[PDB]
């Protein structure tokens, strides 16, 4: 009966149809490299597959961890790319991704001297050049309309361009090598961001008369004072000359050339920490083998505590993201799958690269699963949110939503618009009449109308969430408990002795200890990724 | 009864008069340009003829290009220009473009040096002269804390042009330059003009009419230099470096124009997008009457509308557009998308300028808690019916039973089943009542997969003509034969630059 | 029949299975650290274990005091950090804490004399530069609120090399050497004024910095050889970038709080070592108002960044910090805009940092960061309150807040009968059929009186019963152990007078009976 709704809830058919569970599903073989999201018994799973998107609506403490994070950690079987705020996420399952998988393990902690370094310029081609290094320009001086003159940043971008051409012009061709050589430059065989922003203050060489270090302006070399014949200038390629005077007559002169170099150097200035610098001081992974390569990776950072790393990041995401956006079909090489379980979404802050990247980044097997709080820290300002438009975005690519629930007022309307979401159906109502004298009863049923569930309902939902997909209806499950199951802590006793030792395989551990063993294992770094290979550079 | 509501889908017999179906609707000629929008079965299709507009507000990843975008790319056989940004739509369908409907292909890739070119000053005629250079200067420096200056620097780019057009269309001009001094072109880009007799005697009164540049060119410079900055860029420049199709013949000749830009990706691209956008449309004023040359019709398949940002041509001349046969189908994400400030959107009034000259509008449903509210509101819209509600009583003594009949309201389509409808969707159209229908999947049809295989050798191989194509492998096969260009429109001919 | 709505009130099993009671909670142990929340009846309390914060929407003069303050200051058997803005608290659970706990009281009254000292210099070790520019930040609040940004925090870097030459000079012998032949006088530890008036150069007259350093005053540059020269490179780069001027004007505006002899008292010396909070058996009582003097919102910043921040060792890496510090965090709008609490209460719990924010409504913790904490920090705080309880109140000014906490509530199934009657026999008809009906309407809540609502984010709505403290033995026993002229008075174990008890108290508070030692915190003087 639909008289009052037609709301239900999907069925096994259409479930199996869209891959999310099997005809066996508690021994299935999980080769199409599904994401669990949810359970309906120990060891019976609901799994994505194909290439869409997860979000995961998770209030504070209410179980994205344990049930959702951790158990893909454990179980997806392809490469994985997890923001680890923390530094919990991978101390946990590290171990797992080198044993089960084997899988080398890459740590990037920008604020750590034993950390993985990556360099942007790795991924230009030197020797098109061209889009790449504007690109570059454009993470690293960022567009947007609150600025009343736009003509310094814009400016700024420019002189970041000239840089980086001046520099391809003078390592990278013949007659720019025999240059530096006659002219005693010192210059990077692969440039880093602190030596393009040091390209600000001009070119370094050792001036012949005293054999010591000199900086020179860009001013001055380049047509200027110590280039009064204009040779200097005639080294650089045809292209790179017409940029410098350009830049000279719109930018680079009067009262705007200081204001353009402040700008310039303020943009740069994340790079003088020594943290930064070591970390962006080479390139220990080729993002372009992250479908190729069996690896995973950690990003340990955290972009509230330290305003800093945010540009950083954004590079590395934004290189990432767009060094694997090669269709597999193109090259059968790039086979692999790319898992990037973006726990904390909203602690990154304003990253431009996921805003734009959304919307094609599905075809390329690289697949984000956005895990946050609330809508509310998505549409925030831009350092902390993403702004409407961009939450708008990141939501509208979301093609399956977990909802966990949790009975705290602060998110009553959320759960109101869910409940109205899932909808109505037809229930019978009964009643019943009573002759109170004869005592003969009559009994009436009739059609009443029932949400599905109500905003209470959804609230005291416990450890039981809601999936919406968006070609399905409305799905209730468990949470994926990795603890609860033997399906995920027999592979994280597998890998430690202690654990090994305490609990024995295929029985569900000891609920009232198995928590505070696994934390004690997790801190003597038996569950923890091999951190020998992680290399310690100092302070240079 | 009617008490609770009258609410009813559409008729069959309504239906075809209004001329979206035939009698014979599955051996329907497609003789009136009509556009598909959906079917009911295999080859039976509801198709949208005269000159009213479409709208298709689709949510992301709802099928759009496999329901809406590819079926009328396969089928329809006047001229198309259609949005492409992710470079597939073209890539799919310009085999058939050019062997099947013999056209003319032009791809307009600002990105990319293997485009054809676009330049606006090769659509003035420089020998009602000014109003293109003014028209021009409007879209080149947009009307907006700080005024001025920017009025100033349009004023510069007018007198600019007309310079450069004393330059050449002169006589005297020409020996001036034949001196020897300025390597000016024989035609004018932008990049040109931004790097720049009583009407010129007034035009040097301008140069020194409000003293712009007397201790104040530097910031009017400024100004003008961050409008022409688009232009310092390679693919920009080698963009506007000429002109390969004239678009004042855009419903003369065959042809289908694809364009693959991103202005979202990149801002830079949003005011040269602008101005293709403003003379294409502006180029085809002239009713078929009046010029008797321009006689086809231009389907415009705008996919991906809303990330196009902010074109205030088309806020203005959708409501004058119809009768030129230049005729659009908007595929926006959602109508909140649309309404957006100016930036990113058209701004409340003129998002509601643009859809309310849309006649016909698909509605394709998702299960997203994003879109419950537009979904609650189309259920709104299509109002409720009146339905019948049986109660029952049982005398729990003897075990008779009574029956009783009443009458209660129920919409026609509640906001849940709109939701899940699947590959289900609603149509409204202005002079009709709801209609629900399937959408016209081209993979699934022999009707579009035909033309699909005739132009491809692989898949001719592999798949029969007129039979279903065996769903487990056809997407797949279709993916490697456009890995080879089976499906593409012939690439030789799109012009590459330095 | 879940019909017209399922909610309920959560069953006796989930409440023990979520250790707020026990299955004989009358004769509870108390013994998991728990806060107390409310009561069943007299001696019967719902209790919070775990590690989870509170939050306590109570309206003005609802209570807070006498139904969660009060009852927790006297139970509460680990460490406890209370703020005591009318100073009544303390004075009302002194003598408790210290008689009952054995814990030692440290009061921060930072505007009386009689007051222990909170040093911020205590806390570094004479990862040196880290802990400078650390505390460079932490006086130097970086706002995005501000046409340039490049124009404060290079002060931050005058306070680090300041305090990068007072490592270099003073804590070295040759360095004190050098002090001697040349006569500077700086106590041994530094202190917040030393460190603002370090921009007025070497403090008899007072030389600036360009004069004593390559200047006028030192053209040999002797001074400059001695100190370690890293400083010196270290102000080279921000001598290049009327600018200096203003940085000093920004440097002696933000330590202007410290000009004032009050601060300068309370930040002279450091009685308690904030890394021992969770070590030593204490109970800290903090006593200041931001709201009517600006200046001491720092100071109240400074105090509690580094209280926190100091505290942020996970007890697995150092089982040495095993207790407790509840923070009872009474008028939490009070204490302005600290960023501390916005910046940390995300991460406090594991760390066994427990706090219990008390605030009448929630729109005033969304007010602007003068006022409030602004909309996103309000959010974040709310954020992590796992329990919320929620007095009432019959004011049409609270109406909404209720009505939504209504709605939160949900209703369930009730029957509703109908009776028909024929007037002319007599006979009758009842009829029984199904409503909805909330579990609590608006009005049921605003007229809760002494009842409330308790939303655990785990759980089901409990409705309890205020753990008033003068209402139970379990309480007023132990105020009255204590107490010579209260014990002569009631007897132990029985319910005590309720028309006399309050009054006796107060009397009693006035003698400084129920208070803390107070003969035990410092005195100063003017400096």
């Amino acid at each position: 009966d639909d008289l009052f709704g037609s709301a239900s809830w999907e069925t096994e058919e259409k479930m199996i149809k869209a891959k999310l569970i099997t005809p066996n599903n508690k021994k299935r073989a999980f080769d199409k490299r599904e994401v669990i999201v949810g359970r309906r018994g120990l060891g019976d799973f609901i799994a994505y597959a194909g290439q869409a998107f997860i979000g995961l609506i998770a209030p504070t403490r209410s179980g994205k961890g344990v049930g959702f994070i951790m158990p893909n950690m454990i179980n997806y079987p392809q490469n994985i790319v997890v923001f680890d705020p923390k530094a919990d996420t991978m101390e946990t399952c590290g171990k797992i991704r080198e044993k089960r998988f084997n899988q080398k393990v890459f740590i990037y902690e920008p604020f750590s001297l034993k950390t993985h370094r990556f360099n942007p310029f790795a991924y230009v081609d030197f020797g098109d050049f061209s889009t790449q290094i504007f690109g570059l320009a454009k993470l690293v001086f960022p567009e947007r309309p609150n600025e009343k003159d736009p003509f310094f940043s814009n400016q700024a971008r420019n002189l970041f361009v000239i840089n980086c051409n001046i520099y391809r012009d003078l390592m990278w061709t013949k007659k720019g090598l025999e240059f530096v050589k006659r002219k005693k430059i010192i210059m990077p065989e692969t440039p880093t961001m602190f030596f393009i922003g040091s390209m600000a203050s001009g070119i370094n060489l050792i001036d012949e008369d005293t054999n010591m270090e000199k900086v020179v302006s860009l001013m001055e070399f380049f047509g200027g004072e110590e280039d009064k014949s204009g040779d200097n200038l005639r080294v650089l390629s045809p292209a790179t000359r017409n940029m410098w005077n350009s830049f000279k007559t719109m930018g680079g002169a009067r009262e705007t050339y200081s204001s353009v170099q402040g700008v310039y150097t303020s943009a740069f200035a994340p790079y003088n920490n020594a943290m930064i610098r070591n970390f962006t001081s080479a390139n220990d992974f080729d993002f372009r083998r992250l479908r190729i390569d069996e690896v995973s990776i950690g990003v340990i950072a955290n972009p509230k505590e330290s305003t800093i790393v945010g540009p950083i990041l954004e590079l590395f995401f934004n290189v990432m993201i767009y060094s694997n956006l090669i269709l597999p079909i193109h090259d059968p090489q790039c086979k692999r799958s790319c898992l990037m379980l973006m726990d904390e979404f909203t602690l990154c802050g304003y990253l431009e690269t996921f805003v734009k990247a959304v919307g094609i980044m599905a075809e390329y097997n690289m697949r984000p699963a956005f895990v946050f709080q609330s809508k509310a820290q998505l549409e925030n300002d831009p350092p902390l949110g993403y702004g409407r438009n961009g939450a708008k975005t990141i939501l509208d690519n979301l093609s399956l939503n977990m909802y966990y629930g949790i009975n705290n007022d602060n998110y009553y309307e959320h759960f109101e618009k869910l409940s109205k979401v899932l909808g109505k159906y037809t229930r019978q109502d009964v009643s019943r009449s009573i002759d109170d004298n004869t005592g003969k009863t009559n009994t009436s049923i009739s059609n009443k109308e029932r949400f599905l569930m109500t905003p209470d309902e959804l609230m005291t939902m416990g450890d039981e969430l809601i999936i919406l997909e968006n070609t399905l209806k409305p799905i209730k499950c468990h949470k994926a408990l990795y603890y609860d199951d033997p399906f995920f802590t027999d592979e994280l006793i597998k890998v430690s002795p202690s654990l090994s030792k305490k609990y024995k395989l295929g029985k569900v551990p000891n609920q009232a200890t198995f928590y505070d063993d696994l934390q004690a294992a997790k801190t003597r770094g038996e569950l923890s990724y091999d951190k020998s290979l992680v290399p310690v550079g100092s302070s240079e």
